[PDB]
């Protein structure tokens, strides 16, 4: 109920992409009757969205009802398209990034921009990042938990991290691209269970991969309370200690030592989980996030943090806003 | 430091299974240098185990040292063999359950048996359960978190649950046959992360699949504090409520209602995680588990429990023994 770090938005419309680029599997927007719209596989449909998902005035109203001062805006993670030709992803990223920037120009004290980047091609990613920060004025970028077969430990990605750290650019890591078929096709598991596992893998990849060691000024936030990590850190840490041969031939420091070194969003739904999240990650490093406007997110942003009779007013305020300005390097 | 619900043992020797069944993929134990054996799965040595993994005299000695009174013994999960022809698995289970039954009979005050079954052939698995419970006197069985393409919701598995329920045969679910390659082939991810995820999926499959509603008296314990479940139950519970088309099509109750309906082992490593586990699952439903003799387990069994200064004594003795006794259906 002050700043929402995790909020997704799309342009009203965009070019046909199977044409602009050639090949398929790209995602499009079809509005049938104003108020509602549909997201489409190329093949068959995969999400029914509302007016809030593209219309910034609709967004501000809802934000006024809900007490939300600013939303950090990123794209819908399905847009990442790390799987496609690189130069084509650079294109889409420019389109999405300029629309995002355009939305911030209309309401520069209600919105900020988290850019997107062609991560599968590190040096283009670097350039599109100098641009996001220095021309567009974005305070960070949103990226995926893994990039194809690369995980966030990859050496191929170190140039990007170096750049993030150079240009003071924050990173919001969003899980995406779980397994959808076979055992995971029922009960909404890729979302309910697959997303948290992707985030947990991402935190590990980075800690054990050397990233936080080789870039101590990097600002990283993970989605969904960082998945399973706050709860399974004990196991990850003890395992690092038992098999230094499987786990440390890349960075020798125990994962427990980077508690304090990264942020997570507070989208965990339960008070007991929120409490644990703050005891493990820290009161300074947890950030309110809503996943607005999707049904799986928090419906009353901050309602859970406000109900925590054990936090004091200072702590509730780091959670609703204070920690988020730190992470993005902004001022009130 | 009283009862250990989670512990594995192998026979010292077993026949060459390729020879016995006509095709490979099985594991063998080789004894080459002293106090040590190699497990090979067609090709490679994939694990080196010490004598405490097969020799009950040795286990008794370490139990004497650690203050453990009973270990509930089960085979190593790699032996589940759910992939083989249904007759051969059945043959192997009889060998392993007999070995198990022999160990137990030599020390029926220090061990209880958890048998193994040909899960991929539900009829064959009901007979072996009959035999484990009636002939062999085991209080329960150990099974995997999934059976090939089936998950714990599968209908074909239902006659098995009906058997266990009739027979007062407890179920101990252990994760296995998680992806080992690709992105999961570094930093021991399949064990640090993949295993907790497999168990979160199983708990989801059993709840949303109706299993606890169909069989209100089935008792089930899950390995490793139930994986990620206790921290991510909010997200599972909320998403269930948000998308009943995907989630409530088999069982109309929110997952939260099934808290208290199943057990988990206490193998979570940190006090904060333990405290959450019993806040969420309940003080009467967490069992001391150790994963002896593998190095990912608790090295000083009970020590995480005994260190917890918030728990009264009654609570500690529940987590150390009472809960295990209720879950197994036995007496002090
Ligand atoms: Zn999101
Ligand atoms: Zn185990």
């Amino acid at each position: 109920m002050k700043i929402d770090i995790h909020s997704h938005i799309l342009p009203k419309e965009w070019p046909d992409l199977k044409k602009r680029f050639g090949y398929g599997g790209w995602v499009q927007l079809q509005h049938h009757s104003k108020g509602e719209a549909k997201l489409l596989k190329d093949g068959k449909v995969f999400r029914v969205v509302r007016e809030n998902c593209w219309d910034p005035e609709v967004r501000i109203r809802e934000m006024d009802q809900k007490g939300v001062t600013v939303q950090a805006l990123s794209t819908v993670p399905v847009m990442f398209s790390y799987w496609a030709k690189p130069e084509d992803t650079l294109n889409l990223c420019q389109l999405l990034n300029n629309d995002l920037a355009s939305t911030v120009v209309s309401y520069p004290r209600r919105f900020v921009g988290l850019g997107t980047l062609p991560m599968q091609a590190p040096e283009l990613a670097v350039k599109e990042m100098e641009r996001c920060v220095k021309e567009l004025g974005f305070p960070g970028v949103q990226i995926g938990t893994h990039v194809n077969e690369w995980d966030l430990n990859a050496q191929e990605l170190f140039p990007v991290y170096a750049a993030a750290e150079r240009l003071k650019c924050s990173l919001f890591v969003h899980p995406w691209d779980m397994q959808m078929d076979g055992r995971m096709a029922k009960y909404w598991l890729p979302w309910l269970v697959g997303m948290p596992a992707e985030t947990t893998i991402a935190i590990c990849s980075m800690i054990m991969g050397g990233v936080f060691e080789k870039f101590p000024k990097l600002k990283v936030c993970f989605a969904h309370g960082g998945g399973a990590f706050p709860f399974t850190v004990g196991r990850i840490s003890h395992g690092f200690s038992m098999r230094p041969d499987l786990c440390a031939q890349d960075n020798p420091m125990n994962p427990k030592k980077y508690l304090g070194s990264f942020y997570t969003d507070a989208l965990v739904h339960d008070p007991l989980s929120l409490k644990l999240l703050t005891d493990v990650i820290g009161k300074d490093k947890v950030i309110l996030g809503t996943d607005y406007p999707f049904p799986l997110g928090e419906l009353e942003p901050g309602k859970l943090i406000e109900s925590m009779e054990e936090f004091d007013e200072e702590t509730k305020n780091k959670l609703k806003a204070g920690n988020a300005l730190a992470f993005l390097g902004l001022e009130r």
